């Protein structure tokens, strides 16, 4: 019964080491998932071995949820999450910054 933009968060799962496997993640939030469409970019191609968890939600319909994939950093090489969602008129990305 309200409506928000959601917000996006882009984080690794350990700390970065360039050469070191490890985890990326987008945390997405909001209010009304409604088939909501989230991908993840290596240099803003989409990637293909993307998890997510179930999605949580409350009684008046907000939510989180959780996109993930197993990468390995390098400093070349361009991280981010696209959310595809009615609230917004295009695609939001927001990019990974490994010191933000
Ligand atoms: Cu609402």
């Amino acid at each position: 019964m309200i409506q928000r933009t959601p917000k996006i968060q882009v984080y690794s799962r350990f700390p970065a080491e360039n050469g070191k496997s490890n985890f990326l993640n987008c945390y997405v939030s909001g209010f009304h998932p409604s088939d909501i469409e989230v991908d993840l970019l290596k240099n803003g191609e989409r990637i293909e071995k993307v998890e997510h968890s179930d999605l949580s939600f409350s009684k008046d319909w907000s939510f989180y949820l959780l996109y993930y994939t197993e990468f390995t950093p390098t400093e070349k090489d361009e991280y981010a999450c696209r959310v595809n969602h009615v609230t917004l008129s295009q695609p939001k990305i927001v990019k990974w910054d490994r010191d933000m």
